């Protein structure tokens, strides 16, 4: 058989884990959007190339070129058992390009984590600006609060990383994801697909368990 | 067949005529970062080894990512050769790379003094939340200070002020320097051709002498 999926869930939600999971327990690979498009325009495929002559002129990428990649990411070999779509489509006529290029998924799967969650794990990062390198107060703390564990350079909370950036980006997440939780959910309420939600802050061992129950 | 090594100061846009050597000469950018994000996401074996050391708060090592590289150039598109961008940044990783027969025809060193990097850098503007990027005198937005689309303030990043900028690239030189000696070295034996080029200079003028250069 194969497996083909979508990924949803909230910037910072740390979704990515159970991308990964899904990847090593189902065999399929990550696709980007964003790596895979980077990916492209610096190996200057001839979609790499047409999309970096429309980024050079200051311009918008149609659509076109970004389902060809897909088609041609998904041409790769390694998607013979299917593949993990993250955060795309971002728009309904991205899902209905999918669909009208050969590409129809099996689950729609939605990570939520609240907001008030994500922002309180935004606000635990620290950097080194000089040298760019990250901290978390929790996840990973420098063996000293405040300080870089290197240059001994003291520690700074991004701006994008505080509350009020981060509230911001979340506002345009749920405003652009409503419509394709609706698309779906109307496509999945019709069992076109099969549409499920996830509680992202039981432990990991736990989410990885009820998203392997459901892909049976 | 021409191999190529490009170095240079972070933000001075080296990666500006990274492309436009791709373009000029048909051979792929190769930076580690990127082709390493990829295995991972892909999940190859190394994808998956590398992966491992990330989550355990680990750096990545010199073996995996030469395994990489040597994964990466093995591949159809570089037969006609290809462009290291962001490697090797040891000696040891330079080492790695000719015990592997990784036929360097070029050395690029890409050079804009430190003051114009920092006045580069100081017009940058970003909307915080997308991430766009703005800037003054190269690409401003319709509104000053303003983001054409929210209509947001552009904020002056933390991270492209003097302070940091100039903190930054004098870490970059003094670890660089010691690869300019190596292929200061090679070159003094001719196992490459040495190049250098001023950025400050205008982009189609760079590209330019770079593709005289490279004839």
């Amino acid at each position: 058989n194969a497996m083909r999926i979508i990924l949803l869930g909230a910037p910072g939600a740390g979704k990515g884990t159970q991308a990964q999971f899904i990847m090593e327990k189902f065999g399929i690979p990550q696709i980007s959007t964003g790596d895979m498009l980077r990916a492209a325009i610096k190996a200057g495929t001839e979609l790499g190339k047409q999309a970096k002559a429309v980024i050079d002129a200051g311009q918008l990428v149609s659509d076109d070129i970004i389902l060809g990649l897909i088609k041609e990411r998904i041409a790769q070999a390694d998607c013979e058992k299917g593949f993990l779509l993250d955060g795309f489509p971002r728009t309904i006529p991205q899902a209905d390009g999918l669909k009208e290029m050969g590409i129809n998924v099996d689950y729609v799967i939605e990570f939520d984590v609240a907001d008030d969650v994500i922002v309180e794990r935004m606000a635990g990062r620290r950097a080194h600006l000089p040298s760019g390198r990250t901290y978390h107060v929790v996840y990973n703390p420098p063996k000293v609060e405040g300080k870089d564990d290197v240059t001994g350079e003291d520690l700074v909370i991004r701006e994008d990383d505080k509350e009020e950036t981060v509230r911001a980006r979340l506002n345009v997440y749920h405003t652009q994801t409503a419509p394709l939780i609706e698309y779906y959910g109307k496509e999945a309420a019709a069992g076109k697909t099969q549409y499920l939600k996830f509680d992202g802050t039981k432990q990991v061992s736990e989410v990885s368990a009820d998203i392997a129950k459901a892909l049976a």
